[PDB]
């Protein structure tokens, strides 16, 4: 009789335990993972990296994984209070030179990029020696337009390989990139612009994006009118097709770089010298330095996705999301390995396209969110069935928790009941993954984090008392007790913010803004957004708990529930349902399906927790980096509806 339940899934929880499977056994002729085989190996070692005792396991990871130029001495200082958390101070080193230089140097041919271009025929392999190249051009280019180490610099480029190019160039010299989601705004990029002060911007003519034109120049030129401080632009020539340029402020990236040295040396980075702003979707500058921020990532590329030295890592975010930074650009490059930049949908051509790409490259990890799987969930078997895919060992999720529907459907068909599934939870706030299983150890849960990640103490409070809630079977907001090495130092220009939104809501703690629980097992359950809780009368509803029971029902694709206020309850869930294409709206009564949808909620989560509405939508209104946009929702259940864009005219009008 347990206080904390599992996400409502169909398969009993006593059938519902996923050891790690041959392939993240040193089975097959698979590497034997970095850990395991057992929750113990995961405990023996990770007790290692938190407490009193930890720094000697940081300091040795920090050398071993590494190259610097100069060590360090102390291993950590500071803390939440006045946000001045240091780790490895008085070293120098340069990203760059970690994620391109060292690895050019002992193997220059391997692969750094697979450039899976929007249409399949024109992806390519580039070498760790063409990165690094074309690397070293940019960054001569942006020390010929004068700038200089603590500069930022704007980076507004699609998803193409030249992308970790220009990011790393700025690193190379010292400058801060900024790099913002092509396809934002003029107005949302100007915003970005002019909070970072840069001066030189990054872009490209246009981009390609499931067969459709993004027109960033276009966008560049808007916002740019009104972003004085901009004096260069730097232009990718990825489409060739007729821009706009502006004479002497605008220059072509390719006729800048034929002028110059294919190397550029690395300037020499303090531990804390800041690496880049990462701004939030006010828009916050989220702020990571270099040396633990660049160690998180390489740790959990290697731990969370079992890394060797020959694999073929598949993220599939975009680099304007903090998961491109760390698992597309950083934390792969860092270890030396080959890293996906995926410039298409997972829907163009077909619904097939993430799994042709697998087979085409034979990609060892793949990585995504859960919109993604929900999306091809949505779209049918018979894209994935037929495919081999049994080079790929672990299957990550990250962004949103995963429904247990849509983690076995992941399970059953990406990785044909032969992979790990890694759930990783964490935040641009933390740089790196903070609760994950480690898939050659850990035995999963449907729609669990499981455990934290090594330097990762965390806790659970009831937000009613502010107290630490003590062992397992406990459920509230999830804390973390210590600073851990890649956690963001600040909120560019605005530390007020940082401590108020990170450090204040509960005093010698950092809060995530998410509901968890951790249950008698000591598995970890994040449970949604704080702001996302309701309330009825009493209970208090997690969207995950409630979106995991509607998408149990047959045809459902895809929910998300708010709360409203109501005077008997106090607030009532509201229900926004997006069903799969060819079910019949006409042959099933709309009544009776809502009806089957709250008797669902009812069985599975409790009596009061059956939405007092339901809206039958086509789609939700959902951020670049899939985030489902509830506050939207809630704003217009709530009638505030003037505090996909169009998708949010159709909500606006069902719900009235
Ligand atoms: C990496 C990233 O997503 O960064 P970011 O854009 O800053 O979002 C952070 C918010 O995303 C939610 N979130 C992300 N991953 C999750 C997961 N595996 N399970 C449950 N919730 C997850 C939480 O609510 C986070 O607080």
């Amino acid at each position: 009789v347990h206080h904390v339940h599992p996400l409502p899934d169909s398969v009993p929880e006593s059938e519902d335990l996923f050891a790690p499977p041959p392939r993240m056994q040193g089975k097959e002729g698979r590497p034997k993972p970095h850990i395991g085989p057992n929750y113990e190996s995961y405990v023996k070692e990770w007790a290692k990296t938190v407490g009193p005792n930890s720094d000697e396991w940081w300091a040795a990871k920090a050398r071993e994984t590494l190259d610097w130029y100069d060590d360090f001495k102390t291993v950590r200082a500071g803390g939440f209070e006045h946000g001045d958390v240091q780790w490895f101070p008085e070293g120098t080193l340069n990203a760059a030179y970690n994620c391109l230089d060292r690895h050019y140097y002992k193997n220059p041919k391997k692969t750094a990029i697979i450039y899976e271009a929007d249409e399949p025929s024109e992806s390519r392999e580039v070498s760790y020696e063409e990165l690094m190249q074309e690397t070293c051009r940019v960054a001569n280019v942006l020390k010929s337009y004068g700038v200089k180490k603590g500069d930022a610099v704007s980076i507004y480029l699609p998803m193409t390989w030249q992308a970790a190019a220009a990011f790393l160039a700025c690193a190379r010299i010292g400058a801060i990139h900024s790099a913002v989601f092509a396809g934002f705004s003029a107005e949302s990029l100007r915003d970005r612009v002019n909070d970072c002060e840069c001066k030189v911007l990054i872009t490209t003519d246009e981009g390609r994006r499931g067969g459709k034109t993004i027109a960033t120049k276009q966008i560049v030129d808007a916002a740019l009118q009104q972003c004085p401080l901009v004096e260069n632009v730097l232009v990718l020539r990825r489409t060739g097709n007729k821009v706009p340029m502006t004479e002497g402020r605008d220059k072509w990236w390719d006729e800048e770089c034929a002028k110059m040295p294919a190397y550029c040396p690395c300037e020499r980075m303090a531990s804390e010298d800041p690496l880049f702003i990462l701004y939030t979707s006010k828009p916050k500058g989220v702020v990571h330095s270099t040396a633990g921020y660049l160690l998180g990532t390489a740790l959990t590329l290697k731990y969370v996705f079992d890394a060797h030295p020959d694999d073929r890592f598949a993220c599939m975010a975009d680099i304007g999301w903090i998961t491109g930074h760390s698992y597309i650009i950083y934390g792969p490059l860092a270890n030396g390995i080959t890293t996906a930049v995926f410039e298409s949908t997972p829907v163009y051509p077909t619904p097939s396209r993430y799994w042709d790409f697998v087979d085409k490259w034979k990609a060892t990890q793949l990585y995504t969110a859960p919109t993604a799987i929900r999306l091809l969930r949505r779209m049918g078997e018979d894209h994935v069935k037929n495919h081999d895919l049994s080079s790929l060992r672990v299957l990550g999720s990250v962004g949103e928790p995963i429904n247990p529907e849509a983690w076995h459907w992941y399970n059953d068909f990406a990785g044909k009941n032969q992979c790990a599934i890694v759930d990783t939870y964490w935040m641009t706030e933390t740089g790196s993954i903070s609760i994950a299983p480690l898939p050659g150890a850990i035995s999963t849960k449907p729609g669990s984090a499981t455990f934290p990640f090594f330097g990762m103490d965390v806790d659970i409070i009831d937000p009613q008392t502010g107290q630490v809630l003590e062992g397992n079977d406990v459920e509230g907001v999830l804390v973390a007790r210590r600073p851990w090495p890649s956690i963001a130092r600040t909120v560019y220009r605005d530390h007020k913010r940082y401590l108020e939104t990170y450090m204040k809501p509960y005093p010698g703690y950092f809060f995530f803004g998410d509901g968890a629980a951790r249950d008698y097992d000591g598995y970890m359950w994040i449970k949604g957004r704080v702001d996302d809780v309701i309330n009825v009368s009493g209970h208090r509803l997690s969207t995950a708990e409630v979106e995991s029971a509607l998408i149990l029902h047959k045809g459902v694709a895809e929910t998300a529930v708010v709360g409203c206020a109501d005077d008997l309850t106090g607030q009532a869930v509201y229900a926004f349902v997006t069903m799969k294409p060819e079910f019949d709206l006409k042959a099933t009564k709309e009544a009776d399906l809502s009806k089957e949808l709250a008797i669902q909620v009812r069985k599975v989560i409790g009596p009061f927790a059956a939405p007092k509405k339901i809206y039958l939508v086509s789609d939700l209104p959902k951020t670049r980096s899939g985030k489902i946009m509830r506050r939207v929702l809630r704003k217009i259940v709530a009638g505030e509806g003037d505090q996909d864009p169009q998708i949010v005219e159709e909500v606006k009008q069902k719900v009235t």
